[PDB]
């Protein structure tokens, strides 16, 4: 099931749609996660927000200005923090004549733009902003209420992690920037293009994860021999030309308003925004997250970096296992292609 | 006196160095102050320092790394402060494979191998380092107590600047740059080279200063906008193919280790170091700067920026002029060619 290993899109009724945990499963059961990454658009019947014209006072406290460095698509990305500002603001500038989308005709030409002008004329991101935009009375594929099992991260550590198992917003405009990545603790992800042009993805297979580490340690091994987990400073873009030539799998999607993404567990990914843009986004896990959560390499070089305990999740979802891994002892191997 | 406004060198006598106010004085008489920079290499007598073999413990506090975006010889340059480095440390990154000095044949060379490759490999700057490599005993071009007028600014408002009336120490490596500027308020500066590879220099005549703030007002309108000074922000970067373009007269000069440079009012300069290295630099006045202080344009666009009060030096040297500056009526001209 999925033997392409290929993004899919999945089209819930609303009954489907009132249970996450249960549709994530039968994505899941249809080998979504095989591809990393998987397209949900919602039911019309739902609607996260009325609207989206009360948010112009909303405030950005930490944009940043994204600078980027390198060659025949390699680059590696610096983040400039800049002042407060509001939507209102940034929607300006992003509008701007010097910031906006250039015109073009299909996404393959858009997509060649992105990559001839990365370093050029380096744009604001209104990257993690703290809050959510969806309305309180709506149950359904709520970021900031899954309920899932990283709950029991706060539920027990009183920890909060902003982004992590809170929501986060992010405002895009042209030509802004995600480095290839795959989550904290190599955790699901959520994103909700709440309204704005479009964020467009690359995937890589978790099967073929291991080979995209390995490429990029290569090409960089200095940041390869002081963190382990380098890619997860989020500042390497490599280029789609750059995976076809050292052979790594991987497959390209684009997200328009109103649609979600999900992110599977050690699905390695990045991408860009088209243009002016608001997604929202939160981490979540699955009780087949634990044993990648178990095995997760992190990087060891900076001290502000997300260690979750993974004790609370061997305790009570592998007591079978607990002492075993409590003692070095587990040797579990992770199936990539496993639904399980 | 020097009509081609050509980049001077002096080669003073002990018994001329010693009177460093006369001794600035004379080269002003020979019109060096035309080409805006001028080279001074010192007796041989002289020497700062006995030797340069116990700073590798030497605290750099805010190194900062280069980052560059642009094209076809335009650039800006963003500055991102990374983490406290000695000069052991910073040695060693300079030295290191990735970042150390090319090999090449002429300057020639090599200057056309900063400019094709300036936007690359971001490398670390350990600027504005509060300090002095001068030993105490020093009395000749001690650039921490050269005793011009610009004392006044300390002994009348208890103000101290860092890098204006204070020294600063620059360790540099292969690349890293200094942008098109005048100094703060128009000032002269000091810029010695203790030791290790040269650092290049460019300068525009400044009786050409203001054809060069046109150009770099159509080039980036939108810096223009915002501030009337932008290029004091230290961020612009113009290459000489395109200042020959435009028709902007300049001049090329490369120091060396043990050899001085001084700027003059209003001297439009920018340029590179070729390798590891370190320089040591303040500000001064003279009598003839006054006119340059009393007009010059400043930084509207940040609070941080370095504003003197030109009142003690109206007051003291411009008696005849001080009520009539005071009202707002003094409307003195600059003659940049004048040794005053
Ligand atoms: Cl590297
Ligand atoms: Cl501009
Ligand atoms: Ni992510
Ligand atoms: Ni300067
Ligand atoms: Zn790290
Ligand atoms: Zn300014």
């Amino acid at each position: 099931l999925n033997p392409s290993a290929r993004i899919m899109t999945f089209y819930p009724t609303m009954e489907e749609f009132r249970n996450f945990s249960r549709y994530i499963a039968y994505i899941e059961s249809q080998g979504a996660h095989r591809a990393g990454l998987a397209k949900v658009v919602p039911p019309k019947e739902w609607k996260p927000r009325a609207s989206y014209d009360d948010i112009d006072d909303l405030v950005i406290p930490a944009p940043i200005q994204q600078l980027v460095t390198g060659q025949s698509g390699l680059f590696t990305q610096y983040n400039i923090q800049k002042k407060a500002m509001t939507v209102r603001e940034f929607r300006k500038i992003a509008n701007s004549d010097k910031y906006c989308t250039p015109r073009y005709s299909e996404f393959e030409e858009l997509e060649r733009k992105y990559w001839k002008n990365l370093t050029f004329n380096p744009p604001i991101y209104g990257a993690d902003v703290n809050g959510t935009l969806y309305e309180k009375h709506v149950d359904e594929w709520n970021i900031g209420r899954l309920r899932t099992i990283l709950d029991l991260v706060e539920k027990e550590s009183g920890i909060t992690i902003e982004g992590v198992n809170t929501p986060y917003l992010y405002f895009g405009m042209w030509k802004t920037s995600f480095a290839w990545h795959t989550e904290d603790m190599d955790l699901y992800s959520i994103n909700y293009l709440h309204f704005g042009e479009p964020k467009s993805w690359y995937s890589v297979p978790p099967e073929h994860g291991k080979r995209l580490e390995r490429l990029a340690k290569g090409f960089f091994p200095g940041s390869a021999q002081s963190c382990e987990a380098f890619l997860r400073h989020k500042m390497t873009l490599i280029s789609p030309l750059m995976l076809k030539k050292y052979g790594i799998p991987f497959d390209k999607v684009t997200q328009e308003a109103g649609e979600f993404m999900i992110t599977f567990p050690y699905g390695y990914h990045a991408g860009f925004n088209h243009g002016f843009n608001c997604a929202e986004s939160t981490n979540f896990a699955t009780r087949r997250w634990i044993e990648y959560g178990k095995q997760a390499v992190l990087c060891s070089c900076r001290k502000d970096m997300v260690k979750i305990s993974m004790d609370v999740f061997v305790r009570k979802f592998q007591p079978e296992r607990y002492k075993l891994w409590k003692a070095g002892k587990d040797n579990t191997v992770i199936d990539h292609t496993l639904p399980t």
